[PDB]
């Protein structure tokens, strides 16, 4: 059954709830983004339409075969008519394709859910600005003052830097970089970049990254691993293991491994500062974890919330324990009070 959380209200409406079976008077199913624990349901099968963006229409079609008649893509800032309702989709600044979606209800009420998202200052000069919104789904994942990481562009700089240093030091020097689902793609393309590379990979991924409209791609990747110095690998294998099981295969092109893990938040965050960070070593092969987010750091989404000053919140993270509920519902009231709505 699906749960509240994922219903909007005076509509035939239901919000990345596709593994519930039919859900009862929904006329229309919204998905915010290619994330499995959002999309999880959808398949070749499904006949009911799904409303979403050209990216993640893209994705549905090509990686689980959802045929087209079913699949509703929609321009982004743009007002449209959904059975009779007004929506908006609004860039999510998480993953490609991701979005945050607006719902202007028939008795004048004002919805917004954000899927998921990486608050930003710029989400203040949307199409937000010009209206009241009543109710706000949150993404809530990082809703504890202890979550603080770097800016993106931060992060990246520290990338770039690390493997040009390395690889200058030694040609023979190869970089991989982790992945398992779509987001965090400039990672592998800044570092591929400056080294004057493409990024190699497997075809099921060259196939992910052909569906998400980034410019001059065929440019920046391809499935011929020999002739590239940047790999990608799935992040289960990115340890002393299986990085040294890759290494073999190269063929004696290349003696040292330097990887990269893109994490969300971990603890030494608590502590260390990016220009900081050290890897794990073991022989001829180094492994950094760096906390690429594609989540609101606490700060982040406490000045977005204050801006947006919501009636209602309704978290979407995060909402299986009394603990992490009472938790959150204490800043929700802080916020409010310290900023006067
Ligand atoms: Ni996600």
């Amino acid at each position: 059954t699906c749960p509240f959380y994922k219903k909007i209200p005076g509509t035939g409406f239901t919000v990345d709830a596709f593994q519930y079976g039919v859900v009862e008077g929904c006329t229309a199913y919204f998905l915010t983004h290619f994330h499995s624990d959002h999309y999880a349901g959808l398949s070749k099968h499904f006949t009911f339409p799904v409303y979403c963006s050209e990216i993640t229409g893209n994705l549905l079609k090509n990686k689980l075969h959802v045929q087209e008649q079913y699949i509703h893509p929609l321009p982004l800032d743009t007002e449209c008519i959904v059975n009779g309702v007004k929506v908006v989709l609004l860039d999510a600044n998480h993953c490609p394709g991701a979005v945050m979606i607006l719902f202007y209800l028939p008795n004048g009420t004002v919805i917004l859910h954000t899927g998921d998202f990486r608050a930003d200052p710029s989400m203040e000069r949307s199409l937000l600005a010009d209206q009241k919104v009543h109710m706000l789904y949150l993404d809530t994942t990082y809703c504890s003052p202890e979550y603080t990481f770097p800016s993106q562009q931060e992060v990246i700089r520290f990338a770039i830097n690390t493997a040009f240093e390395a690889v200058t030091l030694n040609p023979h020097a190869l970089v991989v970089c982790g992945t398992y689902s779509i987001g965090k793609e400039k990672v592998f393309l800044a570092i591929a970049d400056v080294l004057g590379s493409k990024v190699g990979m497997s075809q099921e991924k060259y196939k992910t990254l052909q569906c998400l409209n980034i410019p001059e791609i065929n440019s920046l990747i391809t499935t011929d691993m020999c002739s590239s110095l940047v790999h990608l690998l799935p992040m289960m294998q990115i340890n002393f293991k299986g990085l040294q099981s890759h290494l073999k295969k190269c063929g004696g092109k290349y003696n040292q491994i330097l990887a990269f893990r893109p994490t969300g938040w971990t603890h030494s965050n608590k502590f260390t500062r990016i220009a900081d960070v050290i890897p794990q070593t073991k022989g001829n092969i180094s492994i950094y974890g760096i906390p690429y987010s594609e989540h609101s750091s606490y700060l982040e989404m406490k000045r977005f919330v204050q801006w947006l000053k919501p009636q209602k919140i309704i978290p979407t993270v995060n909402v299986g324990t009394w603990k992490s509920r009472s938790t959150m519902e204490k800043y929700f009231r802080e916020w409010k009070l310290e900023a006067g709505y």
